[PDB]
């Protein structure tokens, strides 16, 4: 078998992607964030605290006919950014882009925290990391993916992100007219949980490439692309006026610049992401001072290849016995 589904940006600065995902019987279409950084697939729901619920779509298990209880099942998730979220568990059916699978823990919000509600246009999370990290207990679920694995036509899914527009994620197989070149291939190391890879280095502008190896996860539902503090002074070095701001919480640079684009490598492979994806707008609406797309890994303890990065790369997540990697072009 194999799915496809669109995936959407939430907003004009492409701060998360949005996929529709049919739940139980008669469907109930929820649009959730598709996160290769946790293992939780989790929703509004009819048991969300109502106070917390401000316009996103929920969903009821009791309208459900293949809804089940996952009697004293109980997860609690806390994510990079401080957010978090924790309910109770059924199992249902769940389809995306015309991949089905039955029995699928669904994670019942009871309580989402602040950003969470805020956040309109997200209900929910499928996380696609390892199923290591997947909070249930006392009995720990697997994910969609790994769900529907051993179905699939190959146990391979794809991001492919738009900048500024729709992309897709396929299930089971590699869309060949979808970038250009080869695909290069790189290891994984699963022992956090995460899609963990070693970058080869990286440039900045039309400048020289540095080898230097970057480890770090590829993580579509972290928005920004987060490296050694070395790396991303080197980066904002070379935009004029551009400055770390303590209270801002990282770096701007002024609204009025042309930014470099941004080098990382992959094997001997490289993709460049352009200058304009490192763009995140003004820092308060009317303000010249803009919010940058790289920002210093420091204090948050790894590397995070998110969504800027990933949006220039079409990328395999290969769920093989050994799991790999791939990124090309596009």
């Amino acid at each position: 078998s194999t799915g496809s589904a669109t995936t959407t940006p939430i907003d004009s600065l492409d701060d998360a992607y949005i996929t529709p995902v049919q739940i139980g019987t008669p469907a109930q279409t929820l649009n959730l964030d598709f996160d290769t950084g946790s293992s939780d697939l989790w929703v509004f729901s009819s048991e969300t605290t109502a106070s917390e619920v401000d316009g996103q779509t929920i969903y009821t298990p009791s309208k459900s006919t293949t809804a089940k209880l996952l009697s004293g099942a109980t997860w609690s998730i806390s994510y990079g950014d401080g957010s978090s979220s924790s309910g109770d568990v059924y199992t249902d059916t769940v389809s995306v882009g015309g991949l089905t699978v039955t029995g699928q823990a669904v994670e019942s919000a009871k309580k989402v925290s602040s950003s969470f509600t805020e956040d309109s246009t997200i209900d929910g999370l499928l996380g696609l990391a390892f199923s290591t990290l997947n909070t249930v207990s006392p009995t720990q679920q697997k994910t969609f993916f790994d769900n529907a694995k051993a179905s699939l036509d190959s146990p391979v899914f794809t991001a492919d992100l738009g900048y500024h527009a729709p992309g897709t994620y396929n299930f089971g197989f590699i869309d060949t007219t979808a970038y250009t070149g080869s695909i290069t291939y790189t290891a994984v190391s699963t022992k956090q949980g995460f899609w963990e890879w070693t970058s080869t280095g990286y440039a900045v502008g039309s400048g020289t490439f540095k080898s230097t190896s970057i480890d770090g996860i590829a993580d579509t539902g972290t928005t920004l692309l987060y490296l050694p503090a070395t790396v991303v002074s080197a980066y904002w070095a070379q935009v004029s006026g551009a400055k770390s701001s303590s209270s801002v919480g990282g770096y701007v640079f002024p609204c009025s610049a042309t930014l470099p684009s941004f080098t990382f490598g992959v094997g001997s492979a490289r993709i460049v992401i352009p200058g304009d994806y490192i763009d995140f707008g003004p820092i308060s609406t009317g303000s010249s001072s803009c919010f940058g797309g790289i920002q210093s890994s420091a204090g948050i303890g790894i590397n995070i290849f998110g969504d800027v990065a990933l949006k220039a790369a079409f990328v395999v997540f290969n769920g093989a016995t050994t799991p790999t990697l791939g990124f090309a072009s596009k």
